């Protein structure tokens, strides 16, 4: 049972090591870019308001990324290939959604996973309120709406963005959603700015949507 | 006895000051030195439930308990002392979290948790909850159906276990005016796997049978 | 003239020597233990019913609760301090108790600064102003006899063994309520109330706040 | 060469500030041996909205706060000339000021930064949306409704701060002409208050104001 | 690359070196003074009219705003620091400036991470996307001519002789606004204007911004 204090010992020598003892990363510049990885799972269409025109989505946003900063000998450690740690002892990049019209809701703890690679991944929950004309959300053919997400403060030749994959997950969606998803894409846009040279990057997440229309019975999930 | 009650508080004092400032706070729990942790929940009031949105809002006591050898003591250095009282930002606590929430947990109860000398704890908050639930049926005698899963955000199965003592919600407190009358309240544990990880993962299923008060 | 504005200076010097030989000198209180108990006094002033909602069940309450408890490492010898007898504060300097509304449907809202007047022997006094939402059925507000809801208040965290609560008065203060509310108060009482489980040895403590109302 | 002179009245304010802040410990606040008046003055921005089904009445305004500390004073020939200086409301003592009719946490519109001079005056005008309690009826004839909400210290007697105003009329010249509601009359009045269980007087500014439907 | 790690293990370096330079090395700024002032330039970009409340008479405005100034103490010489002439940082780290709206009816809200870019020559470029409550009457907004609305922007505590504005273009920006929004714009205008007052001397400035909208 002298194991267990042990192994507990080598993770906060571990988190000491890696946060204590140096200076936060600073985060990328065009010298030391970075890529982060996106993926969106659509959880629930809460709300459609077309007397304001937003909708409030509920969403699980994978980030990834790697810092070389973070990497360390899982031999040294006792082979602690991984460890969960909270969101504020690491940097995390500043991707936000252009069209909210409210601060966006964290719903979920906010911690990470880091390994001894050097990565990290972020799963934040979210509840958001954008930007949308739900026109049409009352027929058969839905209505579509858009949000794109990325930096704020940084281009793409700080911040790179990329997806696994242009589906974005549907599996968790909630199946008696007063709204039914019709299709959920995510997709990397190339954007540029007169003034300014290099590329911005956005992950363009588009959903089509209609109210749900149920039968009288129980739907069970 | 006026003097002996100043001993005691400095006893206190100094038992706070041993566990917190000595060593680092308890990094979490690893693969090799995984952690239970105990979930009960009782169900105070359904305040609404929102046909246009398709959410419900409960509030409950949620009950949470778990075990550290690094909050363990001897009482006998500690004049006795076998528990006290803490602010919850002293502590690790646990990340478990509704999976199917809508709006941020609103905290009704001041955060603080009770310690004991075996380094057991005992944590309470009373909680708000907005979940994702479709009241059709309220209004029949059957009534309404909803489920919401509450488990760790970051941490699988090998890392935190989680465990009922009951299957039964607690009703005891539930609101007897309550626009909603309760027809069953179950908690029932749930092993998940995922496609992609060995790992089992744990849930904590809370599933609620409620109408309209008639 | 100079030889008051020398006074000023040496009295605010002095409670300056006050507050960081209380505060800064010994850690802060760590709360009561079964061995060394502590009362806390509670009081109720009741200002505005602001509403009540029929379709969830609930009402909001605007109320000053008026707290009070004794520590003895909060007693000095007004000798010493330049014959200060008492002082304002802010209530994060000092241990405040965990008291708390047991039916809340939303986190309780302060409408006051929050501060705390502290007394040579040790007394202090606490009235936060507050608004609450809590589970009341208003059902009857429309007639003559009108509504009663009870909602209790106790410490959320420690037992009868370590807080031990009291109340000056069973009659809630109506003296400073809205005259021109929604509601009127039929009555307002104010009782401590002694719980035990099965499953515990400890008792329970709480103050059991019951208003009747109606519409105006 | 210019950039210099510059740099150096940055160095003058940061001494200042330094002298007045780090080189003491902050005023404990007025006591009976050291009463403090603060003067308050009010210009009323808009009316947003009259509850009639709650009685609440929602004002946004500027609150003009000014008192003199012995303790904020300097000789501005050994600060490079600075007589006045913009300061974060945190790094100063203000007072405990607050409307006694208050339904919901008052919201602050402004940034909270106070104007000190070098004889110790302090000038801090927080911009406020507050709730209170108000009867609206009336609103809707040519007679108008009126309300009125109490200001003063919510911890101090009339023995440590003494409450003036400049005028007894709010300063209506930055009222919203296109407000739902029109403006009256508005009057700020010192008032005296007694009670039977005290010695010390307690001290207020009622604030009165007539308004209806535009 | 391994090399290639060591050099990206330098630049980081220098960077971390270059902020705690500017930042830990000196006792904040205190902000502007008439010895020396400080000119900041605003720039609205209008994304959406979200709601016009005609009950209330308040509007609400979803914008990107746009300030920019210069410190003396925030420059650098690049050639110590590795060749950097710019980075990003937490808008916490540094002085920015009291500007307010001075007809909100609620606190503003923030919509974007509060970060700011930084540049050699002592440059600061904020851009906090923000959702603001104003005073507004919506009248007209369903007639062809629509509605018009202004709100004054400006610093709270300072004068003109201590902080100037100006804006680049007396045009808002209109290229991100949202397309589908229930209100169309007819036209928005941002304009520095000088205020005086009788009772003092230091004139005041703020930017005007004016909005003429109806419904889509
Ligand atoms: C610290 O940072 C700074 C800023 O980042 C950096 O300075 C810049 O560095 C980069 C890399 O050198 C420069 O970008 C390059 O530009 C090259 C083209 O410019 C050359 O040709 C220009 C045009 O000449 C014609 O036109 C003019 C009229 O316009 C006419 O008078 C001429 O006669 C001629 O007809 C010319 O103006 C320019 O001359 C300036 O710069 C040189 C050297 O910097 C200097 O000697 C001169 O006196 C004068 O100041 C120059 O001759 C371009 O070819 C090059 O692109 C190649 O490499 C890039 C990758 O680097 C590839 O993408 C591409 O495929 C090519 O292979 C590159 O884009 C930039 O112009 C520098 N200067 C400034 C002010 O921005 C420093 O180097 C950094 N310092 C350190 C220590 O790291
Ligand atoms: C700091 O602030 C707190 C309050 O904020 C102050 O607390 C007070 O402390 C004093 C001193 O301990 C208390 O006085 C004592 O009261 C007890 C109990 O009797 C009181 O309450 C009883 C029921 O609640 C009741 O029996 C009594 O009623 C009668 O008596 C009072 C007059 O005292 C009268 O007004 C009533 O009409 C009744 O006739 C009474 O309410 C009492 O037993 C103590 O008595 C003895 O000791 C005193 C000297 O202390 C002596 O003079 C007597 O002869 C006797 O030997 C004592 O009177 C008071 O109750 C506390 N009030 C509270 C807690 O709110 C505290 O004093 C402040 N400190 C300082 C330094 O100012
Ligand atoms: C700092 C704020 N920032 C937010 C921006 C905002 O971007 C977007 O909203 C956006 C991006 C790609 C495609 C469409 C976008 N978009 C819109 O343009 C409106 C709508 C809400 C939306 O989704 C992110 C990227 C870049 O900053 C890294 C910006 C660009 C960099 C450059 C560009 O100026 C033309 C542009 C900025 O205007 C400010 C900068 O000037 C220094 C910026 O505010 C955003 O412009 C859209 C754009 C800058
Ligand atoms: C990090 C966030 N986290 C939240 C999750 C969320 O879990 C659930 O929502 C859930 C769990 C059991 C049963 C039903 C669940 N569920 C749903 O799946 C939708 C509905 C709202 C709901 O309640 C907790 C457990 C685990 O994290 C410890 C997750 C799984 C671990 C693993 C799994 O990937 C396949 C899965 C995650 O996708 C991410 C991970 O990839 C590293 C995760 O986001 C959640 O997936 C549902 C699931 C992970
Ligand atoms: C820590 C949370 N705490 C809140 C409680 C809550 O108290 C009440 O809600 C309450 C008390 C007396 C009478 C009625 C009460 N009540 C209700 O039960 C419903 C309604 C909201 C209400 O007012 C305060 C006192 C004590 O904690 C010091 C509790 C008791 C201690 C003991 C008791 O268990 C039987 C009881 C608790 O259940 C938890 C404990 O077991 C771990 C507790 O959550 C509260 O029980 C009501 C009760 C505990
Ligand atoms: C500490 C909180 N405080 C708020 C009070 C509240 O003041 C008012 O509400 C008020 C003041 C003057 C005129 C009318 C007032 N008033 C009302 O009383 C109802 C309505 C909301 C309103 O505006 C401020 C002044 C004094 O505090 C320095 C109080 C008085 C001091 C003394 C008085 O006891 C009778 C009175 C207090 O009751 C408590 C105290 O006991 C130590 C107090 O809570 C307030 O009483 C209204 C009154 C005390
Ligand atoms: C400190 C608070 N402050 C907020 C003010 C508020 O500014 C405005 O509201 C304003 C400014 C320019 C033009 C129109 C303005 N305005 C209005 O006045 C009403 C309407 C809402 C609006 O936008 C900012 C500028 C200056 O402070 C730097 C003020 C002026 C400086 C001077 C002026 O006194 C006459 C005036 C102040 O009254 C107080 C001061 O006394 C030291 C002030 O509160 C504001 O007056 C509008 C005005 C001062
Ligand atoms: C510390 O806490 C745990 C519970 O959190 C206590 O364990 C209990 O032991 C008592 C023996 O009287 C039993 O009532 C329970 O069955 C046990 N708990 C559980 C969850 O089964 C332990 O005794 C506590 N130590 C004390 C009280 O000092
Ligand atoms: C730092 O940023 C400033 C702008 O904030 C840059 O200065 C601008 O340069 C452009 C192009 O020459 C000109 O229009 C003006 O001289 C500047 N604009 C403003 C607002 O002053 C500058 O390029 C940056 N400095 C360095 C050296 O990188
Ligand atoms: C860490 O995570 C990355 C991303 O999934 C993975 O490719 C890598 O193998 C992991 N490293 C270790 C040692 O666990
Ligand atoms: C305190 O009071 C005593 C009288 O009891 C007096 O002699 C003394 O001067 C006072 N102390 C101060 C500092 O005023
Ligand atoms: C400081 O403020 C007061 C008014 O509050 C004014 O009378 C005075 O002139 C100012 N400065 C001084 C006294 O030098």
């Amino acid at each position: 049972d002298d194991d267990k204090l042990h192994s507990q010992a080598n993770l906060m020598r571990l988190k000491s090591d890696l946060f204590n003892r140096s200076p936060m990363y600073p985060g990328p510049t065009k010298d030391d870019p970075l890529t982060v990885y996106l993926s969106f799972s659509l959880l629930d269409i809460v709300k459609a308001d077309s007397s304001t025109n937003e909708v409030d989505l509920v969403y699980w946003e994978q980030q990834s990324w790697k810092l070389n900063s973070l990497m360390w000998d899982p031999n040294e450690y006792g082979n602690i290939t991984d460890f969960r740690t909270s969101a504020a002892d690491i940097w995390t990049p500043d991707i936000t959604a252009y069209s909210s019209t409210r601060p966006v809701q964290v719903l979920s703890p906010q911690n990470a996973l880091v390994n001894s690679s050097g990565h990290v991944q972020y799963l934040p929950a979210q509840r958001l309120s954008f930007m949308c004309d739900p026109t049409g959300v009352d027929s058969e053919e839905g209505a579509t709406c858009a949000v794109k997400f990325g930096s704020w403060s940084y281009g793409g030749w700080e911040i790179d963005l990329k997806t696994d994959t242009d589906q974005v997950d549907l599996s968790s969606y909630y199946a008696s959603s007063k709204y039914e998803i019709l299709s959920a894409t995510q997709t990397r846009q190339v954007q540029h700015y007169s003034c300014c040279p290099e590329p911005y990057i956005d992950v363009n997440l588009v959903v089509k949507f209609r109210e749900r229309r149920a039968g009288n019975g129980f739907f069970r999930n």
